[PDB]
DNA sequence: AAATTTGTTTAAATTTTGAGCAAATTT
DNA sequence: AAATTTGCTCAAAATTTAAACAAATTT
């Protein structure tokens, strides 16, 4: 009902899913609570580059190099996915 | 003296290790991990949204996130997140922050 | 009362798209 | 040897941008 998640443990050793969501809120509530009041400047970008970087790692896996296939499985532009591989220098 | 802090290990998750200790492992593992779950149910149906449906997935909680922090201040928040103010205000429109 | 932010528009800059081709690669 | 993909170009379509500025708000 939720096609995004991650397996977390709990104290009685119960595996069970949870949104990714909750997980990219965690990081930025760490994030946000080491910095005391130091200005961030680019954190779109910032958290586009920790998105990016594992998407395009696994779908060129499971399309097995196959930039054609990654690009209509993501559903953007052949162009616009090697522009991005370029960007990460994975090519 | 200033330790190195990569870029992965900027955005951080708790998670248990092999040895049932507590440590900070990459955002980036999450994603990972999140996709390849999502292969796994993928047995093998076609996919065609799946930049737009990882987007979604993390824009959402980083607006949400942002915007407590602004305490509500479009302004500083685009600004923070280094965007124009207008897509800002796109973007809290498409996911119903406004 | 002053400073700031919001809500909105308008136009330029930028990026994404599609389409089309020969050369390379997989099948 | 056929079929598909790569690498690369052009254009237009779509989106992001900055730059207003009056009205609403927060300091």
């Amino acid at each position: 009902s939720d096609v995004l998640t991650v397996s977390t443990v709990n104290s009685q050793d119960q595996v069970t899913q949870k949104p990714l969501r909750d997980s990219v809120k965690q990081a930025l509530k760490n994030y946000f609570a080491q910095l005391n009041g130091q200005d961030v400047n680019d954190l779109y970008e910032l958290v586009l580059a920790e998105v990016e970087q594992p998407l395009l790692d696994m779908v060129m896996q499971y399309t097995r190099g196959n930039q054609t296939r990654a690009a209509l499985m993501m559903g953007i532009n052949r162009g616009t996915l090697r522009k991005k591989l370029k960007k990460y220098g994975m090519n």
